[PDB]
């Protein structure tokens, strides 16, 4: 199944956190309705924060998140879940390797903000 | 229910993020076995990274979030979820307010690193 | 925190389906819009299904899961999640007890059908 | 990414529930420490419960869901959840056709029982 895509509520602010659990430097790609909204590169095998913003999700509200390594995509994981009916959270895990440990990148999406 | 609270396999390392979204001063105290292991705090309304730390969940797996907001408990909402059978979100919001956002303090602890 | 509601989009057909893992008669209750829209009952201590069926989340899409035993409310825990942006499940548990299994009744609302 | 496999606790009761949505037949397989321990099919458009059942997940632990349309695999989709600490659900949901609604057959998993 496609992954690492989610229909967030229009026109609205929404956090992006990227963590990095690997020996390759992390690219991530987060693209809202279709285009390249922010993008974050860093290396660490100790979850470093290697990028944080926050967004809008704009018109549509599509969000995409896009990890590669060594120029090759890295395979995601990911699922929505929210809770009381309120927060809400997008995740996904990205494996660049052989492990599937799915750590390689992981990438969080929360809103609302504020 | 009670909220907030997580096993984790043993004596296995993890991260664990907090996030500020409130006018209120957030601190976010964290407890393996029982005990404070990190404590962070910050104010923002716009989803600032107010700590993120790597820990390890010791002999019992025990891990604990609490939140309060000028020394009042917030009342928190949890769940785990696992990808691929693989990669571990604890997630925690928190409400210290009247709108029920449960944004105010949202942590997140990830597992396996590396 | 609120437990048991979830808003659905409008004018979607949603199962409800309803299990028993309790000494106690469960009474589950499907509310859309406020108003009643099922309600199942029954006893089992081995995961008997004790209600299923389609509803319609009508304009408001507002759903709420109550559950009661001999009059007594339980305490319910619930989360939403969503897999490849498409299929939901709404979830709840409760407790009518001491033991803190969370199981007493158990609910799962699922969309889209079809 | 590997889906519909799970670990679970070792000699545990669980619940398997399968739910179809399309025109196919499906045919749902339950495998524990990998030989199939239930089967359910049918065909529906309207969410039944093509089957439920309690299995043990015996003295391995490994579960995994496989569905089929006449003998043709279908793309499964999956996560796990935990409420409180202790309410589990694997979740799946399957692809047969080409409308990537993933709800051509459905299964939960629920434990633990009693
Ligand atoms: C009927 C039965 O199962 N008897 C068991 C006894 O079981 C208890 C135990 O399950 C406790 C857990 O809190 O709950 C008692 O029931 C209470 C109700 O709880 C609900 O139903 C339960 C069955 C659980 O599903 C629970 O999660 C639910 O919340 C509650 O709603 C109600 O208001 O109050 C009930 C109590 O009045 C339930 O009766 O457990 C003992 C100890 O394990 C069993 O005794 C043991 O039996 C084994 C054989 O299996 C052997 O004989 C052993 O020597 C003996 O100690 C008893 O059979
Ligand atoms: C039998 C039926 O429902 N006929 C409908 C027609 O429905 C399509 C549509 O649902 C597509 C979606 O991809 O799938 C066709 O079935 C395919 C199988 O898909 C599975 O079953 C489906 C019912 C869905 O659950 C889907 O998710 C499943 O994956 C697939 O396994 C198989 O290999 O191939 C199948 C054939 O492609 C299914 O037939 O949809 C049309 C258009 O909406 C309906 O026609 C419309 O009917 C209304 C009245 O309701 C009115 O008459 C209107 O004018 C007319 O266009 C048709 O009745
Ligand atoms: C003064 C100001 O900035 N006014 C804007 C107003 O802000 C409100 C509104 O967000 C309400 C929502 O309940 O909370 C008030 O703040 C609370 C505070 O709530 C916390 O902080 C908020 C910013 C928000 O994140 C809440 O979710 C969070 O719980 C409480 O902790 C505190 O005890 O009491 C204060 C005061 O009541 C905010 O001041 O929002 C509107 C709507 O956008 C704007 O028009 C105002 O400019
Ligand atoms: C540390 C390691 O990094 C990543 O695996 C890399 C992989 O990206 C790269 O292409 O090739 C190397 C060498 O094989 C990988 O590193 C090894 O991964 C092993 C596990 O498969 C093991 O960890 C070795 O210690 C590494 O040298 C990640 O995919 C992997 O999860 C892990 O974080
Ligand atoms: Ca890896
Ligand atoms: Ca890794
Ligand atoms: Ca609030
Ligand atoms: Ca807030
Ligand atoms: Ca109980
Ligand atoms: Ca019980
Ligand atoms: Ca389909
Ligand atoms: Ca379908």
């Amino acid at each position: 199944a496609t992954q690492g895509v989610f229909t967030l509520p229009a026109n609205t602010r929404f956090g992006v956190t990227a963590f990095a659990n690997s020996s390759g430097t992390q690219t991530v790609n987060v693209l809202v309705n279709n285009e390249t909204a922010a993008t974050f590169s860093g290396q660490s095998t100790n979850n470093a924060v290697i990028g944080t913003q926050v967004l809008n999700s704009g018109s549509s509200g599509k969000v995409q998140v896009q990890v590669s390594v060594n120029g090759r995509p890295s395979d995601l994981v990911s699922a929505q879940v929210i809770l009381t009916n309120e927060l809400n959270f997008a995740l996904v895990g990205s494996e660049d390797g052989t492990d599937n440990d799915y750590n390689d990148a992981v990438v969080v999406i929360n809103w609302p903000l504020g």
